[PDB]
């Protein structure tokens, strides 16, 4: 995919379309998030009609552009569901019907703008991605009824918490690596999302690169799923930098990796691969340190969070961070295999006596929705850097 191989032409011939779609709202039916499964109805009017939004379609995997505001969409969701239990969760998508798969709603900025970011695109890997792997697999990995709807947890993921706190727009590029995507689309690089979304955002009215707050996490998949090596995920990671600043980006979140060989699923593994993949993200996270370090001498906007070293705290001791368990998978699962994505499994005794907001893995690999919110706030709080973005504010 390149932005450059769009012309004027299919700019205008695809944003003269003014067709209208109907909106998925998908909830979470339980009352916790020991309980990733989900339902969805579509979004009503106040009176109880079907509710529609108007714009258009593109697609080099559609997206819907309209001039609807993401807080309406959301509005009509909640008010359609009228969910009274806790972690409903809601999240929303353009469909025209049941067979549609969800495709995600891109409200387009106004002419009149200043230099207030007014939405965040994230790109990176499972630990990101909220819906893509997910899409690309028809719904069928990861599990829906233990995976929280295309996320790789059991609910929201730290970029979802970031947008919550700042009333932003989400847009997720990011591609869910983990063992057993390979089957639904051949691994690419982060510069590959950034191509794609450069793409997308060629057909989008009004953008203003400048205003979008870009987030960056990519390599764990890498090394845990693909065994790259640092030069190459280096290479990709700058290629992709180049690339986003090249375009116009400003404002960019980079965060070093965790170190994913204390996830459950390496009690499984031999200690010459512990150490083989640890040195990798050793390695790797000083290369995102300096690549910050430069595009801050350079004069971008960039903050860099050491998620590597939040993790370690709370894998090593978890009980000073609100966490009883870092040890064990919060899933009854025993094993470190690619095929156990596609079932459904119990939480066992022990996380369901804690509640999985205790717990610091859900399956054997990836961080539970409480470990996301931990790292949100983390990235939120006064002095974590985000002051040095252009928020708007919000009086309710
Ligand atoms: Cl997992």
């Amino acid at each position: 995919l390149s932005p450059e191989a769009i012309t004027s032409a299919q700019v205008f011939s695809t944003q003269s379309k003014e067709t209208y779609t109907y909106v998925r709202c998908w909830y979470r039916t339980g009352n916790s998030h020991d309980e990733s499964a989900t339902d969805w109805e579509w979004a009503e009017n106040p009176d109880g009609s079907y509710f529609t939004i108007d714009g258009y379609w593109w697609s080099s995997k559609n997206m819907f552009y309209t001039n609807t505001s993401q807080n309406v969409i959301k509005q009509r969701c909640e008010e359609t569901l009228g969910v009274t239990h806790d972690a409903a969760d809601i999240t929303y998508f353009a469909a025209d019907n049941r067979w549609s798969y969800n495709h995600t709603i891109w409200t387009n900025d106004p002419v009149m703008q200043a230099d207030q970011i007014n939405k965040i695109v994230a790109f990176g890997d499972s630990l990101s991605d909220t819906g893509n792997i997910f899409n690309a697999a028809q719904w069928r990995f990861p599990n829906p009824d233990t995976w929280f709807l295309g996320h790789f947890s059991n609910g929201f993921v730290w970029t979802e918490y970031i947008a919550q706190a700042k009333k932003l727009p989400l847009y997720n590029w990011a591609v869910g690596g983990a063992a057993g995507s390979n089957q639904y689309v051949a691994l690419t690089g982060v510069k590959d999302q950034v191509l794609s979304y450069l793409t997308y955002a060629k057909m989008a009215k009004n953008y203003k690169p400048e205003n979008t707050l870009f987030t960056l996490e990519f390599g764990l998949n890498d090394f845990m799923n693909y065994n790259r090596e640092v030069v190459d995920v280096k290479t990709d990671f700058s290629t992709a930098l180049i690339k986003l600043t090249d375009a116009g980006a400003k404002n960019i979140m980079l965060m070093t990796l965790p170190d994913a060989t204390k996830a459950p699923q390496f009690k499984y593994s031999t200690q010459a691969e512990i150490e083989k993949v640890r040195a990798k993200i050793v390695e790797f996270n000083e290369f995102i340190k300096a690549q910050a370090a430069f595009y801050i001498i350079q004069g971008y906007n960039i903050t860099l969070y050491d998620t590597h070293g939040l993790f370690e705290q709370l894998t090593q001791n978890p009980q000073q961070h609100g966490f009883v368990n870092a040890s064990d998978a919060c899933l009854n699962i025993n094993r470190a295999s690619s095929a156990d994505y596609l079932y459904s499994h119990s939480l066992t005794n022990e996380c369901a006596t804690h509640s999985s907001d205790k717990y610091v893995f859900w399956g054997v690999t990836h961080p539970t929705t409480a470990v996301h919110k931990y790292i949100a706030e983390k990235m939120l709080a006064p002095g974590a850097g985000m002051q040095r973005f252009n928020f708007h504010h919000h009086h309710h």
